[PDB]
């Protein structure tokens, strides 16, 4: 997260860290046994870390639970990042409390102008590299499809939306991948891609979760 703020410990209780020996992606807890992330975060040997603030220090609210199964969206295209969404089933259900809690799936797609909360442990610099140990937050609006398409000609599908600031300075970044965009207490987006980080006229692009709710619900019901 570039140009964000320190969320505060366990203020974003649905945020997960995907760990393969190190943090490599975020995710969202959507019920006690399932995490939603980006398909570009796929790998084998994932440990889901819930209840994190400082990902380098055991602070006492963590749950570390191995993945039993990963399901990449059947139509994920790694070239275009269309359908950049993946489900991860936990080996055992998380213990839900005020600091580890699921986020609701949307019943409706959020409109342009809606203010959302983006969070993650990704890079905090637009030039060079500085990875924070504590969770960062950014409030950002959803941009119009026309501003999103104008920023990324020929690259925005109906399964993507832009959020952030055309002026730059404030964006998600590498390491925020797979993390949540929460609007009005519902998961509306997944950190997917962008051209650099926090660049002028190059907002963040997010998987449009509201297009995937039937796939998510049907998948969870049968797995
Ligand atoms: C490789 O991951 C990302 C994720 C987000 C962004 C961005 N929001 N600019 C860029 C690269
Ligand atoms: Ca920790």
């Amino acid at each position: 997260i570039v140009g964000g703020y320190t969320c505060g410990a366990n203020t974003v209780p649905y945020q997960v860290s995907l760990n393969s020996g190190y943090h490599f992606c975020g995710g969202s807890l959507i019920n006690s046994q399932w995490v939603v992330s980006a398909a570009h975060c796929y790998k084998s040997g994932i440990q889901v870390r819930l209840g994190e603030d400082n990902i380098n220090v055991v602070e006492g609210n963590e749950q570390f639970i191995s993945a039993s199964k990963s399901i990449v969206h059947p139509s994920y295209n790694s070239n275009t990042l269309n359908n950049d969404i993946m489900l991860i089933k936990l080996k055992s259900a998380a213990s839900l409390n005020s600091r580890v809690a699921s986020i609701s799936l949307p019943t409706s797609c959020a409109s342009a102008g809606t203010q959302c909360l983006i969070s993650g442990w990704g890079n905090t610099k637009s030039s060079g590299t500085s990875y924070p140990d504590v969770l960062k937050c950014l409030k950002a609006p959803i941009l119009s499809d026309s501003s999103c398409k104008s920023a990324y000609p020929g690259q925005i599908t109906s399964n993507m939306f832009c959020a952030g600031y055309l002026e730059g300075g404030k964006d998600s970044c590498q390491g925020d991948s797979g993390g949540p965009v929460v609007c009005s207490g519902k998961l509306q987006g997944i950190v997917s891609w962008g051209s650099g980080c926090a660049q002028k006229n190059k907002p963040g692009v997010y998987t449009k979760v509201c297009n995937y709710v039937s796939w998510i619900k049907q998948t969870i019901a049968s797995n």
